[PDB]
């Protein structure tokens, strides 16, 4: 029962967090095939914000997470029904627009983890230093 | 013809630098068994230098990366003929105290990527900002 399951984001400066969530995109069921979609640096920057990799460096180490089977890259910002059908997808998985997808059966749901990111990092080794 | 691999870090910070060396490890032979060992803290922080994150989360995000097969966690500092037999290794990677191994036919060299780390990416989020 091989079931195709399909995750998008921007994923920069991938961390904890998201292998995670990939992690649970790629178990929702049995047997699955996770395809992950990677967005363009344009649309990522006009409509979400700031991205500090390029769409290569940001695809490179997705390429690197064992729960990802295939990565499309660029990948449409918007998801359409048509792209649903062109590559066979099974369920969209976010985090939680998305009502046509739960309409039909197919959205399922997975979950950030809050407080792993890399900019916590940073904040982690400043904080080495007493403000005086 | 199964292989067993050994190669052990810090792997403070994760970044795609890791990857591609620990991809390289796994490719060293057509089939193989990738061990990495990961360095506990305090042996980190008196011999080398500074860690940011501890065993745990350097571990955790460890069991995400496709080439992985094992964990040892913590792993020895020094590495050990006897360490070898215990977990029956047959070769050590590292980049390039190893003349043992070489010795013995059992060193293989792998490198790492320059520019691709952790402490890069923040300085490219800093550079957005003109000095003036």
């Amino acid at each position: 029962k091989n079931v195709v399951i399909y995750a998008d984001g921007v994923y920069d400066m991938l961390h904890l967090g998201h292998m995670k969530q990939l992690e649970q995109a790629k178990k929702l069921f049995e047997n699955t095939t996770l395809i992950v979609g990677v967005t363009s640096d344009n649309e990522t920057k006009l409509f979400k914000g700031q991205v500090v990799q390029t769409l290569e460096e940001r695809t490179e180490t997705l390429k690197h997470i064992r729960w990802v089977d295939e990565i499309i890259s660029p990948c449409p910002w918007v998801v359409t029904p048509e792209f649903l059908e062109k590559y066979k997808i099974d369920y969209v998985a976010h985090d939680d627009i998305y009502a046509w997808l739960k309409r039909a059966g197919k959205f399922k749901a997975t979950q950030r983890t809050e407080g792993v990111s890399t900019t916590d990092l940073i904040v982690r080794i400043l904080k080495n230093y007493e403000d005086y």
